């Protein structure tokens, strides 16, 4: 038997683990040699696996290097000009990797270059809240400081954004033990915690979707046209670099002006947290002085693109993407999830071996220069939009497989949503104290729903990973899944060794995962649901469950404009046209299911109505105008939040006009922009629901 | 037998002119009460005629009218203020329509109000190389000037758009006799030739394919935000009106200033056709001074959607669309094209209470309000894009079915060319002299492609008419078929009576078309597009036409950069891109033609992954991006000249980076603008041509 049971049962543990052990040896930064010797091995290995064609998709983008022979460092400063205090060149090198060549020492990509002197003003995680708190509240000027912030909670770009435009002239980014040293746990490598010589890299763009910063639009190809770097999209201003605890702690100890406004503000070193700006009396001459040599240029990366044709419908596309490039080794971030894929791939070659096909065609995807802004995905998907667009069924995004291990984490369009209930009800649960219990059973356990006793929790996608292109520009259904920390002590800024030097095979097979179980359960969701996608002759999409969110949706953003029910009176500001939208939504939704229960089931064409129906559902939620100044976030449902990129938020463009509105000095015009907005959002979905009306 | 013979022979040239008769008593002006009846009584007979559905789907758009107790005017004014001479306020009615109720008399449809007053300038037809010579050869300022303009050679907003970017602060249109008096022809209602007291209505907006000027991008519903009238898209700043050439006598005999710059600004009147500014010595201190009251109100349109479903592919449109409403009594537009849409509605039908049903959806449209911006098409559209741009096959228009009675003209997508000839060789000629005869050959006789021995002209789709929305902004195949005047002696200004009171029943049945014979054909054509487009196994689309425009419009663009080898080569501009696109575009149709041909024909996911491949062609041809400025002209091959909107542009984002090039401040700025749109055009055609590849 060629059935679902199959595939998942030829996937192996080991096979995981020995695929992980030998993409994580040496980095494959984006843009190096290494990363093309690996692109070309999995080209190869794809190929010999079964894979009917197996190509390199190459483009030329925007990356950002270090300096070699000019390093990245931060001073204090004495009024002679004597610099007192550097912070590090680079992390200490891990157990039997200190011989390793080629660690990118930590930086921010993108960073302009330069040596900004000034007093430092603490922001604490730097985001739109903490910014009011300073300005509106404490009346603290950030103009012409470098700011201070820890890492967490939002998105760092996000954190550089609100800096630039409070008016710092550089930001300093860094690893407070409270967001990242887990209380009982030991440093890497005696444990998974964050050394105080650990320093988190990652790139600090606003690139709303945009993909390359020089080719907004169209495919970074050899015949492309270029913007100049004034005209790039989603660079930064000032100049930003991270550090790790005992260097911040360096540049915290000595702050001076007001305290912290309350205790939301503290961290975990034993500094006061003083705002400034600047130091203490007896320190008040010293500053700080950033020095950065960073360089933007245009480097060629290389996605690979696998194809298994489908027998029956081989003009439908089920994509499994993920990416190759690490800021290191890798070991959890990407190649966790690139193991998981590259067994994946093996799997469905043994059943093609043997005669098999899905129904509709598989394409599998290794993508380039993710840490630089989605940038490998974005581009492809530039080039293939019209492909994508009129055939894509669905995007499983293939990351990390581990950010912890205690339960499953699923975030998914809900139309994903029973698809995934009734996949992991039959699967086995990896989890001590549910031996011989669905996986279903344990993650309900452990990961309740907030609204629904007996379901699990299913989040919001939102961004910061490869699904961007294709959920929020394209409209194609997606989803991702992982294993994942207690939901309960979750305080939302990932694991500790996150794009750390310290993020190796070891630390996976000694402190995640020895037995492979949790990465090979991750591999039967992800591998279950392309099964699912590609050979269920109905798509395994439920419309009913768009509808349900659709109306807890709308009644959220009700509720927010209902904090200001003096201006919905003066300006009439209604909802119910958006109420009406989602009532017919779910009323024509209901009918399409009973057609999809009750059409004649021998009847092909009436099958394919019924599957471009639901395949153009997703599709029907993009507005070609795009959202407010943001132009490649087209869905109209979700998009990532302003204020945060990895955070989704629901009918962003009426969020948006709604945020801060009681700020704006022209209360008439900011109205008449929610009312504008609740139109677009109320036609959006009525259109939608029009798509699953009775076609003539 | 139901076939297309059979469907072609039900139709008849007595119900056509019957029906053109019905509908052309009474005006029928978009928003009034007689439109509203009209299109119920629509609606009813094509529910008779025996369609599936029939429904009204209403808007509510801004339309403009006269004030009906404050006329619009011109003046002569002395410097004494006392008004001199008078323009008329209404045209003579024609015979036996001297009591008709409710005829709006001529104005400028969107106008603002005013009363300027000033020196005239004439300008010719207010080209854009019209002023040009006026400003930068003539030296002659329009600063300040009310200009008057002849009507012809472009649609009369650009007309507009050109005077006010020249600072005119009003505009005077008129018909002169050297463009709308046939020489040896008498003037109505004794021949075909305007009177000196008739005038053309017609808007002079410049909407780049918006619709309502309030709701661009969504459709004008009941809970649609609308904008204020200060943001609206493409209303004119400065007051206009037109009239005829008794009238425009009065105004140009007593011009000064500079002579006319040669012969071509000189028409037909016993006037010296000086440009001004002003009058000659003894008249200097007289002005000319408009009054204009007109009001633009948002007002409710109705379209009258028919539906026939298919009885296989039922999720599949193929649109007859022309519209509803005129200026007045509409005798040739619309009325002669809605007559014949009535009886291929009623043609139809007999075929479907026999049995019979296409294989494709085919919907039936009477739109409202084209003539004040083509709002009813677009505004449907705009409600039902999704639908539209995932099920739409082709979209056939049907205004006017004649412009003149000497032969055919087609001006339609390159994917119709092989349906067109093909269907044209099965019909029968109806002129004189190509009795027993076929259409094809009196065609390609009288109308010779310029290209091409043995084949007929066909020209590209322009705009100012209802398939904008579903070609330019949808990528949709369109085309439009009618009667025409001699293309050799045809001066490209239409038909004299052109949106006026003498456009009547009379005027067709006497002067154009007493039996209606032309009629007829030219309901075979499109009827019979419409009936293989509905009912072809394989859609009647071949790619392999568009190969060989794309090279044709590849060299023309390549050559007019090539005016300029200097700036070429400084700035290593290089069409070769473009070039490879069109080579691969070339191959990959030959190949996809083969399989089309070879495939099997029992396999119908084979067949229709190949109907998909025909009807997402055109389609990939849409950039989400729009061109620059114009969002709504999403189509790369073909838009509306940005100097003429009737005209078609090919590479139009190409052509306007290359228009008047040598005159730019920043030559560098403007040839990287030229790479770009190289680029995009490139990227679009291999895009396309990809679609047509095998799909896995
Ligand atoms: C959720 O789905 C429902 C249908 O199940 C939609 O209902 C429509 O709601 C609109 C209001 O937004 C109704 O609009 C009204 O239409 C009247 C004419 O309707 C008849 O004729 C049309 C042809 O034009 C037919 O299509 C229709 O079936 C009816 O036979 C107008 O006369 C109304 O305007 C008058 O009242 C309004 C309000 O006071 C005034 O502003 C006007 O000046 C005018 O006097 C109005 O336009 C429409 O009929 C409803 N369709 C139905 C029941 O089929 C909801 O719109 C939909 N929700 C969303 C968000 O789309
Ligand atoms: C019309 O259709 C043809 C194909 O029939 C397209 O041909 C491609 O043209 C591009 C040039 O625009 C070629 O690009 C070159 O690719 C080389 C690598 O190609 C190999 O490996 C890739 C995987 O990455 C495979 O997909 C491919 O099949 C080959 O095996 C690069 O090494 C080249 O870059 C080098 O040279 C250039 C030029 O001097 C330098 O700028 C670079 O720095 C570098 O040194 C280059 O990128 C591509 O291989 C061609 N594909 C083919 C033959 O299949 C045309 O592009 C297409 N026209 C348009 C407009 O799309
Ligand atoms: C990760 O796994 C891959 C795949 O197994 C390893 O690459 C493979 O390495 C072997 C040994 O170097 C290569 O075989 C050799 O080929 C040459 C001749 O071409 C010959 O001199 C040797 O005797 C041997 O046959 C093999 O080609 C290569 N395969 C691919 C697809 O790249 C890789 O070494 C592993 N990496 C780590 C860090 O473990
Ligand atoms: C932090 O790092 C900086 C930069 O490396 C250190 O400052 C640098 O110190 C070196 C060595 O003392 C200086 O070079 C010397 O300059 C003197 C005077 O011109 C000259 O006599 C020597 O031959 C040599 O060239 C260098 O100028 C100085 N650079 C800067 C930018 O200040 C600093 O010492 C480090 N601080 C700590 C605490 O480690
Ligand atoms: C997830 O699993 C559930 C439970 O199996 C699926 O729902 C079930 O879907 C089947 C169709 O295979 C429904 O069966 C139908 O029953 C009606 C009689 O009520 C009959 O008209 C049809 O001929 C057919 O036998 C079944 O009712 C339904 N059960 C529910 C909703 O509780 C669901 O479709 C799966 N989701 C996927 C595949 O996305
Ligand atoms: C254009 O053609 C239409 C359709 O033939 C004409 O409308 C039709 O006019 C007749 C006569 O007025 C209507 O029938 C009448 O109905 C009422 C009762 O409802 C009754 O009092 C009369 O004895 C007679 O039966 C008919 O309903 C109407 N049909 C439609 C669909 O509107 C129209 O008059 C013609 N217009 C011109 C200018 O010739
Ligand atoms: C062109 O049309 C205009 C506007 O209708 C004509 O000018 C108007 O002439 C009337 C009648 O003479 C004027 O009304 C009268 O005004 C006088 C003085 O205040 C008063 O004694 C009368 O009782 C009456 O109200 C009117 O003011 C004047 N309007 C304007 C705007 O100038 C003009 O005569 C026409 N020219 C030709 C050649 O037909
Ligand atoms: C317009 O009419 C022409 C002339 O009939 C159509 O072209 C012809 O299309 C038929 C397919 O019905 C071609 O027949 C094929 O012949 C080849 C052998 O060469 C064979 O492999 C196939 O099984 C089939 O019999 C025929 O060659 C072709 N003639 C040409 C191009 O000269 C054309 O398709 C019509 N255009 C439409 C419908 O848009
Ligand atoms: C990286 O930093 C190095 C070292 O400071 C730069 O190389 C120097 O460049 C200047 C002029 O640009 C030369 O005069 C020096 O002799 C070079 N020094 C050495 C040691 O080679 C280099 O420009 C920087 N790389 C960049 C910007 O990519
Ligand atoms: C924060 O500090 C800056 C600079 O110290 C203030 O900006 C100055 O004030 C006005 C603009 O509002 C101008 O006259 C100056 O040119 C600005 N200076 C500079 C250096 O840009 C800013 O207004 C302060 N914000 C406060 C007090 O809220
Ligand atoms: C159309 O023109 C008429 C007549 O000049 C306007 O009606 C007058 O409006 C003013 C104030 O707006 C009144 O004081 C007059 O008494 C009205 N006159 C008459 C004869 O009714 C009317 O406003 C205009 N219509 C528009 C702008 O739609
Ligand atoms: C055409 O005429 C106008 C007005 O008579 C000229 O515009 C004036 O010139 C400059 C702007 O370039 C300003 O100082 C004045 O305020 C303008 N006046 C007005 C009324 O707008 C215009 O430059 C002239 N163009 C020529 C001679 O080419
Ligand atoms: C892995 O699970 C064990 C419990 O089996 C737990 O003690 C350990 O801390 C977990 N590792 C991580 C990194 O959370
Ligand atoms: C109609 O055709 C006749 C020739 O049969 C011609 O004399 C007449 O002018 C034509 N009418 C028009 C309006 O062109
Ligand atoms: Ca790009
Ligand atoms: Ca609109
Ligand atoms: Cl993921
Ligand atoms: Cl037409
Ligand atoms: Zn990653
Ligand atoms: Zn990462
Ligand atoms: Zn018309
Ligand atoms: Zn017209």
């Amino acid at each position: 038997k060629h059935n679902m049971k199959a595939f998942l049962d030829e996937l192996k543990a080991e096979n995981i683990k020995k695929f992980l052990y030998n993409f994580t040896q040496i980095p494959h930064l984006a843009g190096t040699e290494q990363n093309f010797q690996l692109a070309k091995q999995i080209q190869s290995q794809w190929k010999e696996f079964g894979l009917d064609s197996v190509e390199l998709a190459h483009y030329d983008v925007l990356l950002s290097y270090p300096n070699k022979t000019h390093p990245n460092y931060i001073s204090i400063i004495n009024e002679d000009g004597n610099e007192i205090f550097n912070t590090s060149l680079f992390e200490p090198p891990p157990p039997g990797y200190e011989n390793v060549s080629d660690i990118v020492p930590p930086f921010s990509a993108f960073s302009p270059q330069g040596m900004p002197e000034g007093d430092l003003v603490y922001v604490n995680y730097a985001r739109t809240e903490d910014f009011f708190k300073l300005e509106r509240d404490m009346k603290i000027n950030c103009s012409g400081k470098i700011v201070i912030a820890r890492y967490g909670k939002v998105f760092r770009g996000n954190k550089v954004k609100n800096a630039q435009l409070a008016g710092a002239k550089g930001v300093i980014l860094y690893s407070d033990p409270a967001d990242y040293f887990a209380p009982g746990v030991k440093s890497y490598p005696d444990g998974w915690n964050l050394p105080g010589g650990g320093v988190q890299r990652g790139n600090i763009l606003n690139l709303n979707g945009a993909g390359d910063p020089l080719t907004p639009g169209y495919p970074a190809n050899e015949y492309a046209y270029r913007r100049g770097i004034a005209e790039a999209v989603g660079l930064p201003s000032i100049p930003v670099h991270p550090i790790g605890y005992y260097d911040a702690q360096k540049l915290l100890e000595k702050m001076g002006g007001s305290a912290p406004p309350d205790s939301s503000w503290r961290g975990s070193l034993k500094v006061p947290y003083n705002v400034g700006p600047g130091f203490t009396g007896n320190f008040s001459t010293q500053k700080v002085k950033m020095h950065i040599h960073s360089t933007n240029e245009v480097t060629r990366i290389y996605n690979v693109i696998g194809t298994l044709r489908g027998a029956v419908e081989p003009d439908r596309y089920v994509i499994l993407g993920g990416h190759r490039d690490s800021w290191v080794f890798g070991g959890i971030d990407p190649q966790s999830g690139a193991a998981v894929v590259h067994e994946i791939v093996r799997s469905f070659g043994t059943l093609k071996k043997e005669g098999w096909r899905p129904r509709r065609t598989i394409l599998f995807a290794s993508w380039d220069a993710e840490e630089f802004g989605l940038l490998g995905s974005t581009e492809w998907a530039e080039e293939n939009s019209r492909l994508l667009q009129e055939r894509g069924v669905a995007y499983i995004n293939a990351d990390s497989s581990i950010e912890g291990n205690y339960t499953l984490r699923v975030d998914c369009t809900p139309l994903m949503y029973s698809l995934v209930h009734n996949l992991t009800k039959e699967l086995k649960s990896p989890d001590e104290g549910f031996e011989g219990k669905s996986l279903y059973e344990s993650w309900t356990k452990k990961s309740p729903s907030p609204e629904f006793s007996g379901m699990p929790r299913i989040s919001k996608l939102g961004s910061g990973n490869d699904f961007e292109v294709f959920f929020q520009r394209l409209g194609i259904a997606s989803g991702r899944a992982r294993y994942t920390k207690n939901w309960e002590t979750n305080k939302f800024s990932g694991y500790p060794l996150y794009h750390s030097v310290y993020e190796t095979y070891e630390l996976v097979e000694k402190f995640y995962d020895p037995m492979f179980k949790y990465h090979l359960t991750v591999a039967q969701v992800r591998g279950g649901m392309v099964f699912e996608l590609a050979n269920s002759i109905v798509l395994p999409f439920d419309c009913r469950d768009y509808a349900v969110v659709l109306r807890k949706y709308a009644d959220k953003i009700y509720s927010i404009s209902m904090k200001h029910p003096q201006e919905m009176k003066t300006y009439s500001v209604s909802f119910d046209s958006l109420f009406s939208a989602v009532k017919n939504f779910t009323e024509i939704a209901s009918k399409f299911s009973e057609r999809l229960q009750d059409f004649d089931k021998s009847n092909p064409i009436v099958l394919r109505m019924m599957n471009d129906q639901l395949m153009f559902l997703e599709r029907a939620f993009i507005d070609p105008l795009g959202l407010p100044d943001r132009p490649f976030y087209r869905h109209v449902i979700y998009a990532p939040s302003s204020h945060n990129k990895y955070a989704g938020e629901s009918f962003p463009g009426i969020y948006d006009a709604l945020f801060d509105i009681e700020s704006k000095v022209d209360p008439s015009k900011a109205w008449g922009e929610v009312k504008r907005q609740i139109y677009v959002a109320a036609f959006t979905v009525q259109a939608a629901a029009e798509t699953l009306s009775e076609v003539a």
